[PDB]
């Protein structure tokens, strides 16, 4: 594979300029628009990945309830 | 509290404050001390994962040569 092609499909997700930051734990105001999407939508996004969040959120054995509880914890 | 143990196992890696940034593509000065470790050592680190980088760097089909080429591409 071409170095730039590997970069353009995978490594750029985190190694490019202008990567979107994660909503930080206990930043209630940043979490409000996320929580408004609904917990089921947010849990699905953790499982499928988004931007610099890899699919599964680095939690190999997380249940849906584990993901929901972690989101609730971070949101306040 | 519900969610804190999951957060402390997984989500804090990116959702806490003070997370180490990725060395950015074409940031030659950031890459210099990494390249000095040896390209093979950097390839092994991508495969193992490190901080907010998951094992494999989100490349499933990358040979060691594919990883080396991607690192060279980012390094200048
Ligand atoms: C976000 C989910 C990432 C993807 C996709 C890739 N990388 Fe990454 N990388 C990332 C972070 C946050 C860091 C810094 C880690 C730390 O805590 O220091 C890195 C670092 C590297 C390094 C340097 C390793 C070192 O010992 O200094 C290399 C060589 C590296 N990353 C290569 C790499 C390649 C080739 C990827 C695409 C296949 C790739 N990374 C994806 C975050 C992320
Ligand atoms: C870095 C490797 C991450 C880990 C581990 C987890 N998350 Fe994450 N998350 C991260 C980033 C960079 C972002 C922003 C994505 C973007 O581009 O918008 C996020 C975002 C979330 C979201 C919000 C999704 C949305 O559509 O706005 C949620 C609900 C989320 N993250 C939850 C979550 C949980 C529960 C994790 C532990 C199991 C977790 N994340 C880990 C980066 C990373």
């Amino acid at each position: 594979q071409e170095g730039k092609a590997v970069y353009d499909k995978a490594c750029h997700i985190c190694h490019s300029m202008g990567v979107a930051g994660a909503p930080k734990a206990h930043d209630a105001a940043a979490w409000e628009p996320r929580i408004a999407q609904g917990l089921d939508t947010l849990v699905s996004t953790v499982k499928t990945g988004k931007g610099a969040m890899p699919p599964g959120g680095m939690c190999t054995d997380c249940t849906d309830e584990d993901y929901k509880s972690a989101i609730e914890y971070m949101s306040k």
